[PDB]
């Protein structure tokens, strides 16, 4: 029963950490994305 | 996507340069065009 528990369950401990990373990426992913569509707006200046 | 985008697209960067200049030539084209017309009254003054 332990040595099944090795193979199957998983540890807090590392599925924690990786949790909160994704976490913090998907909101720099987000912010990427919000700041890509908006890198068009300076063509305006031109046409204007 | 973005090599498609290569090729059919324009880049307004230099479009409107183009369209600017267009533009003005239009209007020096007109001015010549108008002179021209007005070039032939001297003759006018011979026949007075």
């Amino acid at each position: 029963k332990a040595a099944e528990s090795q193979i199957r369950d998983v540890d807090f401990a590392s599925e924690s950490a990786n949790y909160s990373k994704a976490n913090i990426l998907a909101q720099s992913g987000s912010y990427a994305m919000a700041q890509a569509n908006s890198s068009q707006q300076n063509v305006l200046r031109l046409l204007q």
